[PDB]
């Protein structure tokens, strides 16, 4: 009996290559609370990211965000690897 996370990967503002920005991976509606979020560039873990506090909603689902400052550059693919309930899913930036 589990609720899989609804995940969004996005930037703080529209990507302009060479301009600093923020990459975020946001997960919500999940339970149990055990979860891992990893920011990837071309499949490699991005270092020195920040994890938010874990939010506890009234329906007993949770929310969590991982993010980092970065500077988008051409050719790169940004995504988030999300592990919940022993299953892993990769989520693309998309836009």
């Amino acid at each position: 009996a589990t609720s899989s996370p609804n995940v969004q990967v996005y930037t703080y503002k529209l990507i302009k290559e060479g301009e600093s920005n923020v990459l975020l991976c946001h997960a919500k509606d999940f339970s149990p609370p055990n979860i891992k979020l990893e920011l990837l560039e071309n499949g490699r873990i991005i270092p020195n990211t920040t994890q938010s506090d874990l939010s506890f909603e009234s329906d007993w689902s949770f929310k969590l965000t991982r993010y980092v400052e970065f500077t988008p550059q051409s050719g790169y693919k940004y995504s988030c690897m999300v592990t919940h309930n022993g299953d892993s899913k990769e989520i693309q930036l998309d836009r």
